[PDB]
């Protein structure tokens, strides 16, 4: 059939396009209602409560020694850094391609983020570029399991242990993913998860989880999330603040909702993994289309699908890849495929990291007089990946999205059947 | 009848002691479920709806909904340019959050002593604590009593300081007829489940008349990004931000609570007035009061006890405090403390480690022992005071507070036993 962009029928009819996420069932509604009526609405509520219940269930499902429920994935990262003694005068190596929270977490704990370039295929921090950027000030590495792909934990943990650095996994985008059969989050000193409403195991709003095998680390995060106070069910409180703490408490209602979601997680995983595999198998046949992949000895959570497009496949060798990216985005959106970008620039190009003002007076950079790259200066692979890639977000997460992803594949095949029109749009 | 502490019948029967707070009605449950089914869980969304309603109800130019009252305070400081090398004067008697908010923005908290009757920061002591590094004052409307905002704003104008009201415990409170939170450069509210206008968990509101201050807080709460409805997220950040976002479900719940606030507030004011009227007649019992030309929110009721009234001259006030707590609790009155020590005594402010390496204190060179005087009023108030929390907030607690007053009058009818225990 003809391209929608030139008057043909869209591959994805409008009545098929909408996807509900989070997927709210009666079990979720009842969990929320029971949390309201339970009269234990806060983390610090004495006795059994939905927050401690989620901590136990998450730890149990993923085999973690300790789980500390917190306000956000960002708070999980910053509290992990605080617990591991990272702070003023320390550097933390993070990927140049991530959600900004990965770069901000070090700043939040008054440490300096140092950006390492990513791998052109995995989109994860390249251990080859991590080694280059270690200094006398480096205290920690935050590998991100970006888009749901576990990072090269062999080489990241090897680098950290060779240099005496801490490892905090940013596993926000990769719940249930494994590296050498180990649940992500449990491989580093600590692991951070986001339960934000867009995530693979969402809450009805905001939420975070910190996991660790280290009891002392867990206890530090437990104090840190509640103004530095010890709060233990049954134990007598002393209302002492033992050190720097915040209000990073998770909501009981959100905890109860995620507990309900977690009971169905692997049923949804089964559907997602089948649906995405079938979708990527069709796109993998299209020349100049690189489907995302799990690295060796890993599984992919498929939180975000990022595709790279080769101009050479459309005879556009020499033309800015961004021209092809824009042409494909326009044609696929006309078919009803909600192709997006995820990050328009590497994190080091963000004003917060370029300006190095931070809290004011250049802190945390001012502690050591540490500098960073100017905008556009470094991280060519992160730039190359952004230049030629489009993403699919949300729609593939729903267990009933099988037929929708086949309609998306119909759209991709239609566009690829009209390479002359792709080339024309790209060249205009 | 004999005292409950020695086998007597309690003035408050066991089956009448329970009080539900927050007060959850079907309207609250429906609001939460409707927000859930609405499929707009992050922040034509419940968060912006609450912002509009709060601003409209209490007459503020701007309202920015955030995760917590603590985040409202720290984002306010950031918005007002408070940071490394700056000092923020806060009360020596408050919730820890008031002292931590400056540390969260890499500024140094400086503790001013409080008033022996209002329990709010003493403006005269604030003036004595001012240095070349002072950038802001956080007056707290502690327990629901508005602070001395005339003197605090006068001091701030003289020294070019920002004023951030900590109105966490004082929703609906007024100062010279003006809603608290709108007098300083900005005002912080907590919607935490224990509060007079609660959410089902955690929540905060930042209010201000200044559009630029509001916009700073709006960006600060969401990683420094500008998020407009219908616009595709470009992830472009314009400065240092956090995840301080309020939950839509919590916002919807507080919107439902607001529809009954005026009725709940009337009940509380009537019930607390009647309760304190009876307790005020007991010698050596000082009931909490609103300062002249202010109204109290009555979030927490703090009572000061005078040993002189039980002829316990020589006996430490803490001894009378302990004796009265034991006897009143035995009768079924859940008398508590609120803060066991002034904030300056808290390990976090004593050790001055902060983020590590003594920051933020390292910037100002405040590594050694705290500058300026002790806080004898804060210590004296803690030494001789007990608090009632939660039970008086429920609009149907009229009869319960009647039984509390029975318990107080009963304990005061046994002064020999009080003196013996003390
Ligand atoms: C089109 C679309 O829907 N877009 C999403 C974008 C969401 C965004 O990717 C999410 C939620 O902010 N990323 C959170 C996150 C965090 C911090 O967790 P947090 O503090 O709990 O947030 C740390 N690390 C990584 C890798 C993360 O991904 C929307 O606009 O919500
Ligand atoms: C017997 C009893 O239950 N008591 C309570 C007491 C709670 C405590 O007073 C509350 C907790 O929310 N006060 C919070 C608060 C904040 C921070 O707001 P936040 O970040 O929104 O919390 C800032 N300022 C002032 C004056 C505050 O009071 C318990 O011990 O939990």
């Amino acid at each position: 059939s003809k391209l929608a962009a030139f008057g043909g029928p869209p591959a994805v009819p409008r009545d098929r396009r909408h996807v509900e996420w989070p997927l709210v069932e009666d079990e979720d509604r009842k969990a929320v209602i029971d949390a309201l009526d339970g009269a234990r609405l806060v983390s610090n509520s004495d006795g059994e409560n939905p927050v401690s219940t989620l901590e136990e269930q998450w730890a149990g499902r993923f085999g973690f020694g300790h789980c500390v429920a917190v306000s956000t994935g960002t708070a999980a990262l910053s509290l992990a850094l605080a617990a591991l003694g990272v702070g003023p005068g320390d550097e933390v190596i993070v990927p140049a391609l991530s959600f900004i929270a990965t770069g901000l977490a070090p700043v939040h704990q008054m440490a300096v983020p140092v950006f390492a370039d990513v791998d052109p295929v995995t989109f994860n921090l390249d251990p080859d570029d991590v080694e280059r950027r270690i200094t006398g000030r480096t205290a920690a590495i935050i590998p991100v399991h970006l888009h749901g792909a576990p990072a090269d934990m062999d080489r990241i943990t090897a680098i950290a242990r060779r240099h005496g650095l801490a490892v905090i996994e940013d596993a926000a985008q990769a719940p249930g993913a494994t590296h050498r059969g180990r649940p992500v989050g449990g491989i580093g000193d600590a692991g951070a998860f986001s339960l934000q409403a867009t995530k693979n195991i969402p809450t009805c709003g905001e939420g975070g989880l910190l996991v660790t095998g280290n009891a002392e680390l867990a206890e530090s995060v437990r104090r840190g999330r509640q103004f530095g106070e010890v709060i233990e069910s049954g134990r007598e409180r002393d209302y002492v603040s033992y050190g720097l703490g915040w209000n990073h408490k998770m909501n009981a209602l959100q905890a109860a909702f995620t507990s309900a979601q977690l009971t169905r997680f692997d049923d949804y995983e089964s559907a997602r993994q089948r649906n995405v595999a079938a979708f990527l198998a069709r796109l993998a046949e299209l020349p100049g289309l690189r489907v995302p992949t799990a690295a060796p000895d890993t599984t992919h959570a498929w939180h975000i699908l990022r595709f790279r497009f080769d101009p050479a496949a459309f005879g556009l060798d020499g033309v800015r890849p961004q021209a092809l990216r824009s042409a494909l985005r326009r044609l696929l959106r006309a078919e009803g495929v909600p192709m997006s970008q995820y990050q328009l620039m590497p994190l080091p190009d963000q004003k917060v990291f370029v300006d190095r003002v931070g809290f004011g007076g250049g802190y945390p950079w001012t502690v050591t007089g540490a500098t960073g790259p100017a905008a556009g200066e470094d991280h060519p692979v992160a730039r190359a990946v952004i230049a030629d890639s489009l993403t699919l977000q949300k729609r593939h997460l729903h267990p009933e999205s099988g037929e929708l992803l086949h309609l998306y594949a119909d759209a991709f095949e239609k566009v690829w059947a009209n390479p002359d029109m792709v080339a024309t749009l790209a060249g205009a």
